[PDB]
């Protein structure tokens, strides 16, 4: 015994999410991720725990509220990836008024409930603003940015720190029940390596691969359809260098956010195309970016054209198929599904789930799983504090006090790993005691200490791993640059 009482198919958010509840209960859990950790949904995504303003419009209170007071527990779980943020909304009369916003925003400040975040505003536009003149009114209100790869990076670590076993390039291929048990089979997508499993419980958190999962995997009828709802986001040096978010109402009713990233860049994003075949082949058409600029432009003085453009990226929603007719309209709430046969074996199945509801989706998740469980812990993930997360302080705190600690880092790496691998830093940077002792530069101060440290304890396999998941360096690294990366990790991973 060899038999788990758990596996969790699915590396993204809510299956990293299940696992580490699970793990840190007690029960004997192994995640599959077929390709990386995050590497569909979960990096895709518009990067913000939100309550979802537009959601109220739907009368969804239930996802509004859990995921408005979701904003602070994870503020505390993962202050080195996560941070408060300003949302600018600017007035268009013409489209919503002005006492239906002020509504609404009313709803957003007190339906969770919130110690800390600062309240909703109103404001002026003048001459000198970045909008356009005729733009003269707006809202300005609260909500959170986090880094999100790295959120579900941080539950992975948390499977392990709890016993769990993480696996990855390792795609669960059949699963079935059998004497009570379920059969798990899966296979090493580089080696062709074979393995089986017996579990005990089995959570199928593939997101856009849920009913795919059902259908191939285990010849099982599916309690849900799947809407696969493509969203894509263009990035483009900073249009402005204000902190704030604006969030622009649109012709067509949905909102378009700008986003400061990184200090240098803005995230325009995002759309609500249908999208049909393989989740793995998503990106951006023609008429998403014409759809984005224009939103952009009809809206800031500072004109984008296509050229400035500097990277984009892809994702799909994967919805629980309420069947509306409008992607936009869809329910972003998520749907958990659990059934037995002959009172063992329980399938609990995932639909739909925003990364701001994960903690939340997991806590159900486990709870439903329960009774299966003998003397399973209690619930306990409100309370506890992420890898990376204890850092007793905010980032720029943390930040100094790294500097401090080791002078030999500029301000900028210093800032660099304080934001991405937190409390992780002492690990990473383990007996290096000037920047040489970092060992090779690959260039944007991504240096061979770091590397070694994502292979090491972030699973880090390939290049983009690296370079797009755990961190952004692909933003500054250029061909040369990526491709002695991937050769670096085919020697030390050899
Ligand atoms: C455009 C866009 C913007 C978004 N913005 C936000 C936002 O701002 N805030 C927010 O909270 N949410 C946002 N979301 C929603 C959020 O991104 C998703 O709801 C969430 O990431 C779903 O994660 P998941 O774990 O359920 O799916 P994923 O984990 O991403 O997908 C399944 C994963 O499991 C693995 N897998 C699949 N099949 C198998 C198998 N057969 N065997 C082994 N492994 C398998 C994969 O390889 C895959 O990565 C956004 C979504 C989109 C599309
Ligand atoms: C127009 C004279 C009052 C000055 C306030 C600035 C304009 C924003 O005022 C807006 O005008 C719209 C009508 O055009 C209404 O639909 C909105 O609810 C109102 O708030
Ligand atoms: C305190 C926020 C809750 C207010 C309840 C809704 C009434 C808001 O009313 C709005 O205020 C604007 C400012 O003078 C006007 O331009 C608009 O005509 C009016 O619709
Ligand atoms: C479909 C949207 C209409 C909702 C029915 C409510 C009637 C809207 O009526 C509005 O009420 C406001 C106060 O709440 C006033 O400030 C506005 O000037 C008034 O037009
Ligand atoms: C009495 C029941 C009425 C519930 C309807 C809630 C109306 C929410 O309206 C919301 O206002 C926001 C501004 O704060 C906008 O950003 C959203 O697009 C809009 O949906
Ligand atoms: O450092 S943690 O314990 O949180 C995660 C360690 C993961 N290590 C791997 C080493 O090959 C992947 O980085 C796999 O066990």
């Amino acid at each position: 015994m060899e038999t788990k009482d758990l596996i969790v198919i699915g590396g993204g958010i809510n299956g990293a999410g299940i696992a580490a509840d699970a793990a840190g209960r007690g029960l004997s859990v192994l995640m599959l991720e077929a390709q990386d950790l995050a590497c569909a949904t979960s990096s895709a995504s518009s990067k913000l725990i939100h309550g979802g303003l537009r959601y109220l419009e739907h009368y969804e209170f239930r996802l509004v509220s859990e995921a408005l007071a979701e904003r602070e527990v994870l503020l505390k779980m993962a202050p080195h990836i996560a941070f408060p943020m300003r949302f600018r909304l600017p007035h268009r009369p013409h489209l919503r008024p002005a006492w239906m916003i002020r509504i609404g925003l009313f709803m957003y400040d007190h339906l969770g409930k919130r110690t800390s975040l600062p309240g909703s505003t109103g404001l002026r536009f003048g001459a000198n603003s970045v909008l356009k003149p005729e733009i003269k009114r707006g809202f300005e209100y609260s909500d959170c940015w986090v880094d999100d790869a790295r959120l579900v990076l941080a539950n992975a670590q948390m499977v392990v720190r709890k016993g769990g076993e993480v696996l990855t390039r390792t795609r669960a291929t059949s699963a079935r029940r059998e004497n009570g048990l379920w059969i798990v089979e899966a296979e090493d997508i580089d080696t062709g390596k074979k393995y089986s499993w017996q579990a005990r419980g089995l959570v199928n958190a593939t997101g856009p691969w849920v009913k795919q999962f059902f259908d191939d995997g285990m010849h099982l009828p599916s309690p849900y359809g799947i809407r696969l709802i493509k969203g894509s986001h263009i990035v483009v040096p900073r249009v402005h260098t204000q902190k704030q978010a604006y969030i622009l109402q649109n012709e067509d009713k949905r909102i378009v956010f700008v986003i400061p990233w990184m200090d240098e860049f803005s995230i325009i994003g995002t759309t609500d195309v249908e999208y049909k075949g393989d989740p793995k082949a998503v990106k951006i058409e023609e008429s998403e970016i014409n759809y984005l600029l224009n939103v952009y432009n009809t809206h800031f003085k500072k004109q984008l054209s296509r050229d400035d453009i500097v990277w984009t990226y892809s994702g799909v929603r994967p919805l629980c198929d309420d069947e509306s007719d409008s992607p936009q309209a869809i329910t972003r709430d998520y749907t958990l599904d659990i059934h037995d046969e002959n009172g063992k074996a329980p399938l609990l199945s995932v639909f739909g789930g925003k990364l701001t509801t994960y903690r939340k989706l997991a806590e159900h998740a486990l709870e439903k799983l329960t009774p299966y469980y003998q003397g399973i812990g209690p619930a306990w993930t409100k309370e506890s504090v992420l890898p990376g997360g204890a850092i007793e302080g905010d980032r720029d705190d943390y930040a100094a006090r790294l500097r401090r600690r080791y002078p030999f880092l500029t301000e900028s790496l210093a800032r660099h790993y304080a934001r991405t691998y937190g409390s992780n830093s002492e690990l990473l940077l383990g007996n290096a005691g000037t920047v040489s002792d970092l060992g090779e530069d690959f260039g944007h101060e991504f240096y061979e200490a770091e590397l070694k440290y994502l292979v090491d304890h972030e699973w880090v396999r390939r290049a983009d791993d690296a370079l797009w998941r755990r961190t952004k360096q692909g933003m500054w690294l250029n061909a040369d640059q990526q491709s002695r990366v991937s050769q670096w990790l085919v020697e030390y991973t050899q």
